């Protein structure tokens, strides 16, 4: 039911703000976003009106900050390959495991647990996160439902700054400021789109 509230048009207005020559423009598509949505149960459909909205407004204000406002694919100039040794979820020799998709998927262990929930391989693989935008999409809604406390943040009153809580703890408390000042700034906006109220706890 996500296509209900997130309209093509209102999916648009937020990717095309993007210059042309950013990676992240056609490859961030609506067409992507709801088949993601739609494939994790409670994802946007949780609660009132009012509760779905905000959801789904905390997690487009997340992923405009992560990705430079629908902007880039890849993390820029990655200092790592993010490799964290494990015999879990073992690093593949030649494989970066630096920030892609709409939420900035990192790590092996990320990587490794995503692909396995999705359907693809996230150790040998992790390249299809840059490459398959339905995929790219699904890391996203995966990490905000499975792999954070986000959606139960969102949708158990700790509002959006419990959102912020749950992706980058050390933004909080004033670690990072203009951290929190710019996703903040695209939660309010994309409410007042969105013609919901931004509800209590929106900082932190």
């Amino acid at each position: 039911s996500v296509g209900g509230i997130i309209s093509q048009s209102f999916f648009n207005g937020l990717a095309g703000g993007a210059a042309s020559s950013c990676e992240g423009k056609g490859f961030y598509t609506y067409n992507a976003f709801i088949a993601a949505a739609n494939a994790y149960s409670g994802f946007g459909t949780t609660g009132s009106n009012d509760v779905k909205k905000r959801e789904l407004a905390a997690f487009f204000a997340n992923v405009m900050h992560e990705t430079g406002g629908l902007c880039y694919i890849n993390e820029k100039n990655p200092p790592i390959n993010y490799c964290q040794s494990s015999s879990t979820w073992p690093c593949t020799s030649g494989k970066s495991y630096h920030g892609r998709g709409p939420l900035q998927l990192s790590w092996n262990y990320n990587y490794g647990a995503a692909g396995k929930s999705i359907g693809f391989d996230g150790l040998n693989n992790p390249e299809k996160v840059g490459q398959d935008s339905t995929i790219s999409f699904k890391t996203a809604v995966w990490f905000w439902m499975k792999n954070s406390n986000c959606h139960s943040a969102i949708t158990s009153g700790q509002g959006f700054g419990g959102t912020i809580k749950a992706i980058n703890s050390m933004e909080c408390n004033g670690g990072n400021s203009g951290e929190v000042s710019s996703r903040v700034n695209y939660y309010k906006k994309i409410c007042s789109q969105l013609g919901v109220d931004p509800g209590a706890n929106v900082s932190c």
